[PDB]
């Protein structure tokens, strides 16, 4: 339950080059609207000229553009996932479990968010508002957690292996099966959502 080691790694992958978590937070609440965001939107609500954004973005590479070369997904994303994220009347998608439980609070607004356990293929959901959870469903519902590494891209190395189950003792009995995967860890929805809040509180500390 020592969570500090996962904390630093994230923030570390999270945190390429300066600006990133200037430029992060405004980029979510963007995306949150529901549609592809330009370059040219980000560099006005900055005040950044569009070259230093592009700039930033360049190093994240998972970043996912369209077919316009709008930005369409940064933790958050207009394309499918296992995560389905709604604010308002928008249904956004989610790179992982975590990201489900962290953006609430970053972009200041209640999500609805709802996917499957990996484990059993049983629809989970909850309510998940800047402050807290509510309306977990099942009520035992488990993330598994991996350690983020460093130089890697995020998606690949940490996303994938980050997951919502049914429960702790059926995310156990998944985890029993998945070695190797270097601090592979099952905590309750509530355990990550207290993760998230400390993944926050650094992140934002490092804003302008
Ligand atoms: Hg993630």
């Amino acid at each position: 339950m020592k969570l500090a080691p996962y904390i630093l790694e994230l923030l570390t992958s999270v945190n390429r080059t300066n600006g990133t978590a200037d430029l992060l937070v405004p980029l979510l609440r963007e995306l949150a609207k529901g549609r592809p965001v330009s370059r040219t939107t980000l560099a006005g609500i900055l005040d950044w000229p569009a070259e230093r954004v592009a700039a930033v973005l360049e190093q994240a590479t998972s970043t996912e553009y369209d077919k316009d070369g709008n930005i369409i997904g940064y933790g958050l994303t207009l394309r499918e996932t296992s995560y389905v994220f709604e604010i308002d009347d928008r249904r956004l998608y989610a790179w992982c479990a975590l990201d489900t439980l962290i953006f609430p609070a970053l972009i200041g607004r209640t999500a609805r968010v709802s996917s499957h356990c990996a484990a059993t293929g049983a629809p989970v959901s909850l309510t998940v508002s800047p402050s807290e959870i509510q309306a977990v469903e099942p009520a035992g519902m488990a993330v598994s957690l991996v350690l983020p590494q460093e130089a890697a891209d995020v998606r690949q190395s940490f996303c994938c292996h980050v997951h919502f189950f049914a429960s702790v003792p059926t995310a156990e009995d998944w985890a029993s099966k998945h070695q190797g995967l270097e601090g592979l860890a099952i905590v309750s929805v509530h355990e990550a959502f207290g993760l998230g809040q400390e993944f926050n509180r650094h992140l934002l500390q490092t804003m302008s």
